[PDB]
């Protein structure tokens, strides 16, 4: 087709990069011009675009890999891995909540769910109900339970029985594996998305990022590298295993899930660059599409950091806030949210309708609506903190067997 076999030449991460580049100088020049309702009007859709796509890709990809992941064996691996690895992500996500109520301590503000029913909705009431209308967490555990299930009927003695389950989980694994070849289409044509997105993004709002909220995103870059530095190097020199290596080893999916903005986005190249670190494909199999949309330590810490630049900017209190629940209801909203990019805004106005200041007030929509505009840019640290939390806890549990 000529110029078009050039544009699928290119590696992948030098062209997102540049899709980036481009996006943020073209954003801040017609942002010095006031052309913001024609980026608005003309730019923008093929951003949304972008985000429709890498929407509709999370359903069936939290599902079908899911079941297939849980393929290993029923008892020891899946019992063992399940454990050590639902309460790593626990301590994970606590430790980053509780950055985030470190954070915003050293850091500035910026001026200018019954409890129970939340635990009993992951049960799905009906698993194709659940499967259509979104509810990701429902969708996991259905999937877990079908997978054992399946693991179970596979070692079976009726020989119907075996072909039948052995051809289900063909055709489970078929969607599954086609899936990954829609990722891999997507983002090909993720430049075009990224450079929409992050020009209008750079255009509306971010033309004053760093004059006034920059305290608020300095302190979530800050906390997420610190994060990053304090946390997961230290929990790959507990176990011996060199952690400078391991950036320079799972740069690849940092960098994607950096630039792509979504978690679930970025789950062949992380299954990819889990093989190229060769953990061992039964062993992260389960883990990385149950850590995908399980653990996210970006809007764990982000939910903490943005609570306190909404309650200290014209708010009640920080202890008043009382902020146990604010970790507790975070961590439940990172466990809890999707890996779409714009996800962690919807948990967050859940953390704030269950904790207090709802969004009610004529003061707390338009603290919200500064990071509803700037929450673009945060999803970037965000989702990249988030799959190498992912490719942590799986070299953790290959060190740990
Ligand atoms: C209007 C909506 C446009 C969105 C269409 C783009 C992607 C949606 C899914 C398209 C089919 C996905 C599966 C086909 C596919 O993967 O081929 C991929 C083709 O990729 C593309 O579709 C090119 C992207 C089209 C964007 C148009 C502008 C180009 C710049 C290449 O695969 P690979 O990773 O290089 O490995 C070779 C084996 N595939
Ligand atoms: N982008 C995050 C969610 C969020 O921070 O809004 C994810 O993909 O999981």
């Amino acid at each position: 087709m000529g110029l078009y076999r050039k544009y699928i030449e290119y590696p992948v991460l030098q062209k997102i990069l540049i899709g980036l580049i481009l996006g943020a100088i073209v954003g801040l020049i017609l942002g010095h011009y006031g052309y913001a309702h024609a980026v608005h009007t003309y730019v923008k859709p093929f951003g949304d675009l972008f985000v429709r796509l890498l929407k509709m890709l999370v359903m069936p990809i939290v599902f079908a890999s899911l079941v297939v992941g849980a393929a290993s064996i029923s008892p020891a691996r899946l019992g063992r891995v399940g454990v050590k690895i639902v309460v790593y992500y626990l301590l994970t996500s606590a430790f980053a909540v509780t950055l985030g109520i470190i954070m915003a301590r050293l850091f500035n503000p910026g001026a200018g769910p019954p409890l129970v029913h939340i635990l009993l909705d992951i049960v799905p009431t009906n698993p194709f109900g659940a499967l259509a209308n979104g509810q990701v967490l429902p969708t996991i555990f259905f999937a877990i339970i079908l997978g054992i299930a399946i693991t179970y009927l596979m070692n079976s003695e009726n020989e119907k029985v075996r072909k039948s389950a052995e051809t289900l989980l063909d055709a489970i694994n078929g969607l599954a594996e086609a899936m990954y070849k829609i990722v891999n289409g997507v983002m090909q044509y993720a430049p075009i998305g990224v450079f929409a997105l992050i020009a209008y993004v750079m255009a509306e709002q971010g033309v004053h990022v760093v004059g006034e909220l920059a305290k608020v995103t300095a302190a979530v870059y800050v906390g997420l590298t610190l994060q990053i530095l304090l946390v997961y190097f230290v929990l790959l020199k507990i176990y011996g295993i060199d952690p400078i290596s391991f950036i320079k080893h799972a740069k690849d999916a940092m960098l994607t899930a950096f630039v792509t903005r979504s978690s679930s986005g970025t789950l062949p190249v992380t299954m990819r660059v889990a093989k190229e670190m060769g953990i061992s494909e039964g062993i992260y199999s389960f883990t990385l599409p149950l850590g995908a949309t399980i653990n996210m330590d970006g809007t764990a810490l982000y939910q903490g950091v943005c609570t306190f630049f909404i309650a200290n900017a014209l708010g009640s209190h920080l202890t008043v806030g009382q902020q146990l629940t604010i970790v507790l209801t975070a961590v439940l909203a990172s466990i809890g949210t999707a890996g779409v990019p714009g996800a962690g805004a919807i948990m967050l106005a859940m953390v704030l309708h269950s904790v207090g200041l709802p969004l009610t007030d004529p003061n707390v929509a338009a603290a919200y609506a500064m990071i509803l505009g700037i929450d673009a840019i945060l999803d970037m640290g965000r989702t990249m903190v988030n799959v190498t939390g992912d490719l942590t806890g799986t070299a953790i549990v290959a060190k740990t067997e």
